[PDB]
């Protein structure tokens, strides 16, 4: 008849007294064990709709996407967003970005792009002569820069302070935002938007990183020449010109700052975080990057550059990467959705306009695709005899309309990225495999890797 099942919630507090204090997703996979995959959670004041398991997730994201394809907010940047850049819009404004930002990311190859930026990061490596570091800064400088060769049309250097600072202003501000407090506040955003927290630090954080923007988009209209864009800010500038005297149009500069944000965003916290939680894993699990290593030398050798075509010949290092992605399940809610028109789904009427987020964590831990989901392990992608095995379980970007528009340039980087380094370095680090703690350090819109110190040590 109506919603799908769930917990009796209260005025005011919704379901907040049945919720786990350890947050969102475990209190949802506690619900689940009750109601199944499809049921609402009263997150304060609103019905969510909550999606589990790959079938669900792909009837309504797919079968459905008449209906599911709307964006929901995430209150604790909604306030900055407020509906602009390809992320957070919808409507025709989505339309028009996403068509936009899909083409423009494609227009040097992207390939090309990567391998340089590999190479630097292999000098740049040499250069720490084995020091301990946390390679945060360094995994975010690298994606970083495939985004900023795209938008701006160069990179920064390593040393650059100013570089530094917008990068761990998302860092910061990624973790605020999965932190506890950042659960909370998409729960009661409406009370907690009056007093100080978190979300006033997330929202200061991305002004400054919008102020940047904003100068170079000047720099940009400035030297611009309508002949010859330079990059992905030029071709924007081009079609406001061409839309001018539409005072309706989207190519509006509040887009442009924000859907630059939210490139430049997407480009640096996703890939380098995957990466973070991917060489955390190579030293609890040391025999996994030996036998990647080994791949390497077969396929490739020690000094020739990786590149896209070595993946087909290399199921090994591939299924790794798969599971590297699969376990450390970036978004484990993904990107809140909503539906834009009454729905049936499954016996249920969902109607327009109810949030619905797709538990993406359960497709990626599902036990009838991976025996033992919780743990680390490279034959979740392997068959009997060592080679590939993809499954449609494997959705950490989504499905349908939404689904995210850097899975290209993403996987791209995850492999030239992981394998160059581990062509010309192994890993060492003062604790042992045994020792290593995988538990994030946050887990909320964002699953977040401890902290943790690694070195880089050349081959020879
Ligand atoms: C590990 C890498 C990445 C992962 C796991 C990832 C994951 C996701 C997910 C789950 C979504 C939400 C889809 C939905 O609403 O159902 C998303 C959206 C999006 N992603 Fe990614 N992403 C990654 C990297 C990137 C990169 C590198 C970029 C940009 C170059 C990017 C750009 C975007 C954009 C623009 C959206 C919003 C799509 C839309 O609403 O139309 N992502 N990503
Ligand atoms: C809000 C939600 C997600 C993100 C990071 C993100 C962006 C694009 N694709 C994957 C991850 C930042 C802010």
């Amino acid at each position: 008849g109506k919603l799908p099942p769930g917990p009796r919630p209260l005025p005011l507090l919704g379901n907040l007294l049945q919720m786990d204090r350890r947050g969102l997703l475990k209190s949802f996979l506690r619900f689940r064990e009750k109601y199944g995959d499809v049921f609402t959670v009263h997150l304060g004041p609103r019905p969510v709709v909550m999606l589990c398991g790959v079938e669900a997730i792909r009837e309504a994201l797919v079968d459905k996407a008449e209906a599911f394809s709307g964006r929901g907010k995430i209150a604790m940047v909604d306030p900055f967003f407020r509906g602009y850049g390809v992320i957070f819009a919808n409507g025709n404004r989505w339309k028009v970005l996403r068509r936009f930002s899909v083409t423009t990311m494609r227009d040097r190859s992207v390939e090309e792009r990567i391998q340089e930026e590999a190479q630097c990061l292999i000098e740049e490596l040499r250069k720490s002569k084995g020091a301990l570091m946390d390679p945060t800064f360094l995994f975010q400088s690298i994606t970083a820069n495939i985004i900023c060769s795209i938008v701006f049309g160069k990179r920064f250097h390593y040393q650059d302070q100013e570089f530094l600072k917008m990068l761990n202003l998302f860092y910061q501000t990624f973790s605020l935002i999965s932190s506890v407090f950042g659960q909370l506040f998409e729960l009661f955003s409406g009370f907690l938007k009056h007093f100080p927290g978190a979300h006033r630090q997330v929202y200061k954080n991305l002004q400054e990183i919008n102020a940047y923007i904003g100068h170079s988009v000047e720099k940009h209209r400035e030297t611009l020449d309508p002949s010859a864009p330079r990059d992905l800010i030029d071709t924007y500038l081009l079609h406001m010109e061409k839309e001018k005297s539409n005072a309706h149009s989207e190519f509006s500069h509040q887009n442009l700052n924000l859907n630059t944000l939210s490139l430049f965003f997407a480009g640096t916290e996703t890939t380098s975080t995957t990466l973070r939680y991917g060489f955390l894993l190579m030293l609890k699990y040391p025999h996994v990057a030996e036998r990647v290593y080994r791949e390497i030398e077969q396929v490739i050798g020690p000094h020739r550059p990786p590149e896209l075509h070595d993946r087909a010949k290399m199921p090994y290092t591939e299924a790794v990467i798969y599971e590297i992605q699969r376990f450390s399940d970036l978004l484990p809610m993904g990107v809140p959705h909503i539906v834009t028109q009454h729905t049936s789904f499954r016996g249920y009427i969902i109607p327009k306009d109810t949030e619905v987020f797709l538990i993406l964590s359960t497709a990626l831990h599902d036990p009838h695709y991976f025996e033992k989901p919780d743990a680390f392990n490279p034959d979740h992608f392997l068959d009997a005899n060592g080679a590939l095995k993809k499954t449609e379980a494997f959705i950490p970007f989504s499905l349908g309309k939404r689904i995210c528009l850097g899975e290209g340039i993403a996987r791209a980087e995850l492999f030239l990225f992981f394998t160059t380094i581990l062509q010309n370095f192994s890993m060492a680090s003062p604790v042992a495999p045994e020792d290593i703690d995988l538990t994030p350090q946050e887990c909320g819109v964002g699953k977040i890797p401890p902290t943790y110190q690694i070195r880089f040590l050349p081959r020879h």
